[PDB]
RNA sequence: GGCCGAAAUCCCGAAGUAGGCC
């Protein structure tokens, strides 16, 4: 579909983000499962997208009544994958935030975002990196900017905790 | 002239994008 509209960058006033789509299915299949469930729910999905690779995804409604039901619609099993839902975070092109972000490495099974939040008081967001279902030892951390994530990343780099030092791996192309 | 379709260590328009495949 090569059609665009005005207002800003959306097809409707009520939109939303979803997670857990289906990496073993199709994109239209993910949106159709949510479009069919809304047809039975009594909604009116105006549009739906995906979370690149069917990992997460998006949706769009035509009213505040579809957005409120769309909230309760977080119990959607996309082709057998209970998708998650919540306000959209459209800001950086997913791989764009990495520039102003840095992830910690060499962490442990006990450490956590809280501990990173205690060491990275300047970082605004953090994302623990495990093995898709099992603590791995890394933790992403985004700051107010590159110089911010860089000044803190270098300012700590190591943080003696859990009887172990946590390294910090930025997120760019040159690293 | 069709199609095919992965990644980006976590993470929520990456993308239905890149690269690739006939």
């Amino acid at each position: 579909g090569s059609h665009m509209v005005e207002g800003s960058e959306s097809t409707t006033p009520f939109n939303l983000f979803i997670g857990n789509l289906n990496p073993n299915k199709s994109v239209a299949e993910l949106k159709v499962a949510i479009s069919e469930l809304f047809a039975k729910n009594d909604l009116a999905v105006v549009d739906v997208r995906t979370g690149t690779n069917r990992k997460f995804g998006y949706v769009d409604f035509e009213s505040a009544e579809d957005l409120e039901k769309a909230l309760e619609l977080t119990g959607l099993k996309v082709f057998g994958n209970e998708i998650k839902l919540e306000k959209p975070k459209g800001r950086d092109s997913k791989k764009v935030r990495a520039a102003r972000t840095l992830l910690a490495k060499n962490l442990s099974f006990n450490i956590t975002e809280d501990e990173l939040k205690e060491v990275f008081e300047d970082a605004l967001e953090i994302r623990l990196v495990s093995q898709d279902g099992k603590s791995k030892g890394i933790a992403y951390i985004e700051f107010k900017s590159e110089a911010d994530a860089e000044k803190n990343l270098e300012e700590k780099q190591g943080a003696e905790i859990d009887g172990r030092s946590v390294s910090l791996y930025y997120t760019g192309e040159k690293g």
